[PDB]
């Protein structure tokens, strides 16, 4: 995997990726404006990075998000297409650092950095199995 | 009043099965086989929720807020059934912009921390703007 490697993916915002859909159990969010939630944008950023690195993972391997540092500079109603671009900026063995950026066809909506660590899936699941209630 | 710098709100949440990674984007084939852990996008929303709850007594009627930045590590994984405690500490207020230090632990591990910034908005003004760009 090479530094400068870019990947791009598009996503038409559906009604069910607004703030209130992120936490339906939240009365405090229930009457927030109908805009693409930051947490959903983060997941879209993660997803772009996961797709870009998938052809470089061995079988039995996966990855986890380890950091997210982004702005969220404009709001997006449902119906717009959000284009995320992910550019690999660093590879420190198991650790990958992406510059992530997103626009909704009208505005730049956010950018910053996302980081990921490559895991062995079997060894990781055992670790979480043993802190599960 | 006005909000006081250094004041803390904490906020508890039992992670249910439906706040795992494959539940953030059910439409994602690429996520459908991820381990069953609390998604970063859900932790981020939990942190916003803590900050929103802390701010609410201080907003004028018709006022709300939007997150404008998030900068957090996510350092341990959390299966469903553990309680995530989010701590939001107010760092600064500069007119409409507030800065928060956000922190989370799942009873076993510290799971993440960093910063979150929000902006106070006039809800109906903002909605009218949002419509100007709906298709």
């Amino acid at each position: 995997m090479r530094v400068g490697e870019r990947f791009t993916h598009d996503f038409v915002v559906p009604p069910h990726k607004t703030v209130r859909h992120l936490y339906p159990e939240s009365p405090e969010f229930a009457e927030f404006p109908e805009v693409f939630a930051t947490g959903f944008m983060v997941g879209l950023m993660e997803w772009a990075c996961v797709r870009a690195m998938a052809p470089y993972l061995e079988p039995g391997e996966g990855s986890l998000g380890t950091a997210i540092c982004v702005t969220h500079t404009a709001a997006t109603p449902p119906g717009l297409t959000v284009t995320v671009t992910a550019e690999l900026r660093s590879v420190e063995g198991r650790r990958l650092s992406w510059r992530v950026s997103a626009h909704d066809g009208v505005d730049e909506i956010g950018s910053g950095t996302h980081e990921r660590a490559v895991i062995h899936l079997e060894k990781f699941n055992a670790k979480v199995r043993q802190k599960t209630p």
